[PDB]
């Protein structure tokens, strides 16, 4: 074949791709690497959260648990949680038929509490000349029995005197009252459990007072005609509550001390309760990662990435080395292999491929490689680690009748959703294009400088080569790529080449 | 004339620019085309929302039409609403002086309903050996009557045994059950009635249990000294509820199935009601687009573009081909015509314009233009395909004394606003800058090509065109245009016109 | 030292930056100016809010201000306020045990009130034969007393015959309505003030109506054994209320004409009230500034820069003229002084440096900097002026135990700022590299102009220089300067010129 110049090309060197990304403007564009955005795994199990467990309630109720349904697990030694899993359907609820009021905001401050105690208030003597109603609907292991929580005070010798109890609360902390009264299905009942006219109950703080009287007549609750009506009030340190009564009240025994509380999630039983830990549990699984989204599931609690409704979101890190890209003036070379092998980050090489009479061979060029590793890590680094904020569910617990609030809340959380999915999708794309933009700004850089350095010496072929216009073996080569070569070492020579080449005719003159 | 060379010129061929955008670092671009994102054309109607008629409560508050006031239209036969119209003053609203207990949660949850079935739960027989009180305050067809939904219980020949009914939700489905308590003016009157001292009504689920007494004394509603107070529970399948009554009891007759509720919104009357269908339904008038953003109305309801506090938002997707382009080194020519017209999104193409003996003229590149035509739909797609969210109002239904919630929500709904208003006044103008940025880096890419083919044989004027050093009919320039111009075959006579360009003076040597 | 050609450099000028911002790509990187995003001054007060002065309750509750207990200050005087300040420990709270129903919401609502007066509802010769109860609870001038807004309705002569009184909304706007009820410790007591058997109040407008008895029993708070419950209802204009009562009304005595509600805040006590005025409050002091973000304080209430979870965000305005540019082909020179100095907003100027035989000097280039200082205005103004939504806290005013509605709005209020302070971030990350690139761009735009006119005549350097191949007299520099100079002028010394350098050489061939 023809004799040709000696020839040096400035550009990416890289192994063949597979895996493409999108940007704004181009669809399943080829390049070197690409990290995930999103995190899509997760253990399928409840762990324990951040080193704190959970409570599966089992086949009890939040309501039946926290009063104390003796067919529910005491809770006596417990002294934290980070979340509650709770079957809808469980069949021990309130075992005596009755209601919690304001069940929905109980279930809220008990979703997690970090500091939890229980307490006994009042010891079941304060109340004087009375005696503790059970019954076969709260039955203890096959005795009849009533809430652990609560005293059923009923007639001694058929007389009821007026009850007094008092607790004040001097523990420095907040602590959960618990209180009912049990309105009789009939007069007959009323009189027989209770003896007084008109009983009536007073519970007051410095605060607040409330009163209540019998409600007589018959309820549909399974196994009783009669009803109660379970009360509570979260008192802060320094109140003092007093309880009095000539009937009907279902006296506080057992409170509990809480602290840093509202900061865990009644999550839905199904999924398995493991031994585990992971810093993000969710209602599919616990999420252990150091990406800042999920599309796993919207309901998540703890040290979260965002969730996003979104599929895959991957991030361009390394190049755009394809064959068309010398239609953009643009060198690159393709290679199983090189030496030191490829950088991680980029997979991986600005630098330079040769041509001589010794033979041909391809180079790095570290310090530009080294500048663009950086500035990849740098991007990378502030998309991930500026998104610092508080990314799990805005949610609440709310009961039956609070549909309305309960709505509007998991509509702020799909609204908050909706921000942060659309402009994960849209930076993805509009950065993917500015850092393969800024790949190849990067090695046209390079290829000017080469440019710059040899001058007169050299023709640029216009696709990221120069054709040399002098003998330049592999010690010049290396003159050229360690920036020490010197176009005035080469004139003479190239002068006389450039005359050589520019008088020689494809068809004679 | 003095002699030229023949000429290529590279770059924008489109007609003059009417359409001007603004970047982030521009006003008033001229540039060849653009489109709109934000919609602000509507209906300024109430129509169907996605195929789902609205109801227009005409003369009824919500109210007086779900209790049944007989002055409203019979729901006898209504299956479905996607949203509710209501006068703020209609003036039929409970017939008979009274109030319905948590009517703004109420109202919230029949906002729009997908599947509405009005049912008999209890005959009015079931209540036993009763009277019907009925009323002029509620006529119907001028006879005196009362609410269709509920019965108001009197005695019989001064006798009212106590009542009982019950009712047993097996529809598989939410039941909305409604009942009273009627409250006299005075003792004569309960006695006249109802018969029985103190007498008492009774309403229990096995979830809850009220009972009620009667508060005796005169009230202020028009043309009746008494006074009634509605109530309502949303039974879920399998629920039980039970009514007993020793007097005051206004007894439920009819409730309502219902499925997929809580959807709709209660937009207030004086827009007209058309014959007519959208996917966004605003209090302005419907909005049928594919459009994202809308500056229209911020209470909207359905499947809408967000709704933004902004001017119409102009994405430039064409050319910025105006004659300081010149300034840059960039070419472009302005032609009323082409042959084939101009393309569709960008109005405008690269391309090339000539000079040689046989004249002048203008030729697009096709493959440059599309690929430009592709990157700029694909930007488009995504950037309005990518918003698949749901951007309708976050917003309830909350009646008088709810002004803290509802100031709250539509505070979150406002911000929420603020978010995407500002997300989109940037994104437009950050955009329009990177696409008029691209084309021009697009058609500096053909130009050049073009470089690289013609080599030493044209003189690159710095303007968009090259000076051509050999003659250059229209068959040279065609093998410009199509890429197969060989600089090699005319070396030889580019080679001595170059030799006596350089030989020229203008002011002689 | 050898000749040298004459020369021409484009590009920066300015001083030695000393001012660093960081890029999405790099840290530190050093610039001629920048401008600060956050603001993070403030007044460490509490000031009149646009204009609007707040009220500090002192040593007074807002129940104990609102009911008009008589150890607080009168509100007779009251016109408006901004905001309030609020010991949470406030001595002077209700002066008769007791509590205030729904106040939470009505906190809320007297947040800020921007027209406010004080109305007398019903005169006290309305109620009829009754006397006044007074009371050392609640001492004034010297002598027992009682909240001034209400009427303590006791007997006279041993009779209280029932009373009754009304108020008609004609004011055109909304007015606030207080009433009571008192609670006997004791039947004794009971009868005593008010001798009827069973005493009863009614309440009613023609939208509600209430009904309450008395509930008897002793009570916990300091200095009495009985109690008293304190309701409040707002009437919208054309409303009606009216009063009946046989025993136990606290008669409403004063009202609360209001306007433009709910649109304060109800910060804690400590901080002190001055005498200033800024544009937005916050819980540390007033923020007075045109900064559109504040790091300052999330409890922040007015026309407030939004609050961000953010360090200070240093904007990019100048340039980055380092040394290193020439390694991306760039020239920039270094100066103390130049005639007129530099321009502020970039300190300063795009520009020329020159070397010939009557010596060396830079000048600014005028036409080029003032585009970019357009465009550099254009930019931060955009962003900082489309940022025009409204941007204090999510918040509201909430009670003890509205623990779950105050933890949710909290929690919006942070998801809210977590999307500003991402968002505020990277933007600023993304545009100091874009304005850094445009200043780059800009320049290199100017050198290519002088390359497109010097043509043949100069040796580009490749480093933003071209080496002139004529002599170039201070004169011949400005009319490359002025864009007047033409090559044809100087092509016959040019071509001996370069004929000549092209022949010598550094190693003698
Ligand atoms: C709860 O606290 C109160 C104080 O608020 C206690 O009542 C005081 O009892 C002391 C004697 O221990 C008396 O000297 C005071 O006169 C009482 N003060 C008041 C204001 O009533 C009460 O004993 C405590 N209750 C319990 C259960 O420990
Ligand atoms: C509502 O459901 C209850 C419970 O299924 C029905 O009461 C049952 O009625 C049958 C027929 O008389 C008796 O044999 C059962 O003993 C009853 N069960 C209970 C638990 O009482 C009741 O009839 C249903 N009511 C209506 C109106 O459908
Ligand atoms: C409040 O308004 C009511 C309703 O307008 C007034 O009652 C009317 O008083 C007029 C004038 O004396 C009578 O002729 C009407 O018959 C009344 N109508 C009704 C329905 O009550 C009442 O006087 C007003 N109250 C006050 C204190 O101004
Ligand atoms: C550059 O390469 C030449 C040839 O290998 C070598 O002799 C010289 O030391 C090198 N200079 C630098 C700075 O590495
Ligand atoms: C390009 O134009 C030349 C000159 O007219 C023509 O003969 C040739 O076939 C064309 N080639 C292509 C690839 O269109
Ligand atoms: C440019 O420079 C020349 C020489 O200094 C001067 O005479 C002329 O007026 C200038 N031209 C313009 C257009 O400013």
């Amino acid at each position: 074949a023809d004799g040709i110049q000696d020839k040096i090309c400035i550009g990416y060197l890289s192994n063949n791709s597979t895996d493409t990304v999108d940007t704004l403007t181009e669809n399943g564009v080829p390049v070197t690497s690409s990290i995930d955005l999103v995190e899509t795994n997760h253990t399928g199990t409840y762990c324990s959260l951040n080193g704190v467990s959970p409570i599966h309630l089992g086949d009890c109720s939040f309501e039946g648990w926290i009063v104390g349904n003796p067919s529910c697990a005491s809770n006596i030694n417990i002294r934290e949680w980070s979340y509650l899993i709770e079957d809808p359907n469980a069949p021990h609820k309130l075992c005596f038929p009755g209601e919690v009021d304001n069940n929905g905001e109980l279930r809220h401050l008990f979703s997690g509490v970090n500091s939890f105690s229980r307490t006994e208030l009042i010891p079941p003597s304060k109340w004087g000349d009375i005696l503790e109603g059970t019954t076969a609907s709260c039955q203890n292991r096959g005795a009849n029995s009533f809430y652990r929580n609560l005293i059923w005070l009923v007639n001694k010798l058929n007389k009821y005197p007026v009850v007094k109890g008092e607790y004040n609360n001097t523990t420095g902390r907040d602590v959960l009252v618990l209180w009912g009264i049990h309105h009789p299905d009939t007069e007959a009942t009323a009189n027989k459990l209770y003896v007084n006219k008109n009983p009536y109950t007073l519970v007051s703080t410095k605060e607040w007072s409330r009163r209540y009287e019998l409600e007589i007549g018959t309820r549909i609750g399974d196994g009783q005609r009669s009803w109660m009506k379970i009360y509570w009030h979260l008192m802060h340190p320094g109140e003092r509550i007093t309880f009095e009564s000539s009937g009907g009240l279902l006296a506080p025994r057992y409170g509990y001390i809480i602290e840093k509380y509202g900061t865990g999630r009644i999550f839905q039983s199904g999924v398995r309760l493991a031994k585990c830990n992971t810093k993000c549990q969710t209602s599919m699984g616990g999420i252990n990662t150091n990406k800042t989204f999920q599309n796993i599931e919207r309901n998540a609690l703890g040290d979260c990435p965002k969730y996003i409704k979104s599929g895959q979101l991957k991030l361009a890190t390394g190049l755009r080395n394809v064959p068309s890209i010398v239609e953009r003036g643009l060198f690159g070379a393709i290679a199983g292999f090189i030496e030191g092998g490829w950088p991680g980050l980029i997979n991986g090489w600005y630098g330079f491929q040769h041509q001589n009479e010794q033979g041909t061979g391809i180079a790095a060029d570290k310090t530009s490689t080294q500048k663009a590793i950086n500035e990849i890590t740098t991007k990378i680094n502030n998309i991930i680690e500026k998104m610092n904020g508080n990314y799990d569910s805005i949610r609440g617990e709310f009961n039956q009748v609070e549909k309305r609030i309960n709505m509007i809340a998991d509509r702020v959380d799909d609204a908050v959703t909706d921000i942060w999915s659309y402009n994960a999708k849209l930076l993805v794309l509009i950065e993917n294009d500015r850092t393969l933009d800024l790949h190849d700004a990067n090695v046209r850089n390079l290829h000017e400088q080469i440019k710059r350095a040899l001058k007169d010496n050299a023709i640029d072929e216009g696709d990221g080569c120069f054709s040399i216009l002098h003998k330049c073996n592999d010690s010049c080569m290396e003159t050229i790529r360690n920036g020490t070569y010197n176009h005035e070492d080469y004139k003479e020579e190239s002068q006389l080449k450039r005359q050589e080449i520019e008088g020689i005719r494809l068809v004679p003159r």
